[PDB]
């Protein structure tokens, strides 16, 4: 079984919790716990790969992950701004730039949009890294986010 070490980070309530334990456990947490720090272990099949997946759900770790969703809410402009420090932050403790990660713009199902598609996609193309829109409360590409993750890491280790 490859191994994935995962991790999600974004601001807070963006739904990092809610992304990961769709993902583990096929179930909308419509609470809003804060997190401190949750790490899960799943074994999934990637593209006919079986996987281990080790998720660490961070607070609203840089060291031992592989590959990082980078989420921020489409009704949050402010949490959309907060990316940059996110990937910033990565890049200096990894010291490089080519890092596996995927930008992730959750909460697609609620209406009060205000990051247009348009400015994440410049962002994503700006870092070079995917951009996948979410809905943890409709299971909208959850596994889609994840699975993409993955390829991006897998991809790095082949170059
Ligand atoms: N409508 C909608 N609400 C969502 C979605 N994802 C998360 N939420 C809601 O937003 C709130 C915060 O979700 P949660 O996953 O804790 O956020 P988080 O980023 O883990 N926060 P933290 O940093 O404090 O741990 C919860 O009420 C949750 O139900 C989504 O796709 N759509
Ligand atoms: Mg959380
Ligand atoms: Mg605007």
């Amino acid at each position: 079984m490859t191994e994935y070490k995962l991790v999600v980070v974004g601001a807070g309530g963006v739904g990092k919790s809610a992304l990961t334990i769709q993902l583990i456990q096929n179930h909308f947490v419509d609470e809003y716990d804060p997190t401190i720090e949750d790490s899960y272990r799943k074994q999934v099949v990637i593209d006919g790969e079986t996987c281990l997946l080790d998720i660490l759900d961070t607070a609203g770790y840089m060291r031992t992950g592989e590959g990082f969703l980078c989420v921020f809410a489409i009704n949050n402009t402010k949490s959309f701004e907060d990316i940059h420090h996110y990937r910033e932050q990565i890049k200096r403790v990894k010291d490089s730039e080519d890092v596996p990660m995927v930008l992730v713009g959750n909460k697609c199902d609620l209406p009060s949009r205000t990051v247009d598609t348009k400015q994440a996609q410049d962002l994503a193309r700006s870092y070079g890294i995917p951009f996948i829109e979410t809905s943890a409360k409709t299971r909208q590409r959850v596994e889609d986010a994840f699975y993409t993750l993955v390829r991006e890491i897998r991809q790095y280790r082949l170059k």
